[PDB]
């Protein structure tokens, strides 16, 4: 599986999920720079307001 490990717009670098993360999450939020795009395998925790979208698909959060 894959999951994309950058930020906003940049050269979208991946990173082959590692063991026990078996999917990717894409967590996105506005906030005082704009349009903040965090994204990654490991679905962490979040705070309520912000969006974490988790899929059991190779590259899945953009």
């Amino acid at each position: 599986r894959i999951c994309f490990n950058h930020q906003s717009s940049q050269p979208q670098t991946t990173k082959t999920c590692s063991p026990g993360e078996s999917s990717c999450y894409h967590k996105q939020w506005s906030d005082f720079r704009g349009t903040i795009i965090e994204r990654g395998c490991g679905c962490p925790t979040v705070k309520p307001g912000i969006k974490l979208s988790c899929c059991e698909s190779e590259v899945c959060n953009n």
